[PDB]
């Protein structure tokens, strides 16, 4: 499956060609899982995803340059304030660019397909985590399931903008922590549920 | 239709009661247009919307205090840099809180209803603008319509977070400018289309 640009320009200029190729291949792999039937649309979506990876890269490079300058020049509270300001500026750049991404995708993809792109950019952690949680506690109430999914989908919106795998898993981890705490406050004995789950996994040949 | 809090706490503490009442009434009016059939869900959604108005208010109050301090203490480039930093910090606060809002709404509302809330918070400018544009140029291509709608929906995502009516209309205005420029670059004679549209409006008794 050889990628070629379509109408959407690939933001390749001035970038290391091996990096560009790695991002395009990553992006192609996400698009493959959509099983699109319009080969031109598939190229366009590939480019849109790649360009978003590249722009995120640039945002984080900017942030890192500011933090490097702070490490070299500042200490104590002044240093922490400069790091805080760089992080706010990073989150601002994410805000300013976040909505254009599904806007652009929507020219080619429906809502379900756009969600599948989000999942592709975030290792499908939403459904892995949701399925595991309901496997662990099969009598969760519908409202508990709904809240758990809502938090995972929120986590995904942040994770898709994160810098790398480590930071993506940290974003999910925050909301997994929230889920854990939520269930314990709602009266579930998580030690007991988890122990019984492991027994069920063994009993079914997992 | 008297509002009463449900399970979601209204973020009322320390706020002027007339302001609280005004925001609750605004929020109730948005929810009324959803025509929900679960009266408890309607109260919860009312509270969620009101609480988002209140949090946006607080974000803008923070931003304004920083800009006031800059006006009182700084001039020239230093002043512009402090204003820039306050705006980045504001956009950061918007980013950090934006995704929780539809997450919370999703416990009560489907995707279509959530969009109707977004429209309610933004004076329905998306559909007014879209309908007017297709009325003005009825032979737009499907891809042009799609791009126009995508830009209006993007505009809405920013507008729903804006401070007031003036700033909401400015957010839409940016993307209306983009639409105007887009159509002229795609070969439409906007002077001619607009003139012929006005004739059609007159001919139909508008
Ligand atoms: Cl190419
Ligand atoms: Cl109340």
């Amino acid at each position: 499956n050889l990628y070629f640009q379509g109408a959407v320009d690939l933001d390749r200029e001035g970038r290391d060609p091996a990096y560009v190729e790695s991002i395009v291949k990553r992006s192609q792999k996400i698009v493959d899982k959509l099983e699109l039937t319009d080969t031109v649309a598939a190229r366009e979506v590939t480019t849109i995803i790649a360009n978003r990876y590249f722009k995120l890269n640039d945002i984080y490079e900017t942030r890192d340059a500011k933090v490097k300058l702070a490490k070299e020049t500042l200490t104590g509270d002044a240093k922490q304030e400069a790091v805080k300001a760089a992080e706010a500026e990073k989150d601002a750049a994410l805000y300013r660019t976040h909505f254009a991404f599904p806007a652009d995708l929507s020219l080619y993809l429906d809502a379900k397909q756009i969600d599948a792109v989000k999942d592709g950019m975030t290792y499908g952690v939403v459904m892995v985590t949701y399925k595991a949680t309901v496997d662990m506690i099969p009598t969760l109430k519908e409202e508990e399931k709904a809240q758990i999914m809502a938090w995972l989908v929120e986590a995904r919106e942040f994770a898709m903008d994160a810098e790398n795998s480590n930071k993506k898993h940290a974003a999910f981890g925050k909301y997994k922590g929230r889920i854990n705490n939520y269930l314990s406050k709602r009266g579930y004995d998580l030690v007991k549920e988890r122990k019984a789950w492991y027994e069920r996994i063994k009993a079914r040949g997992g």
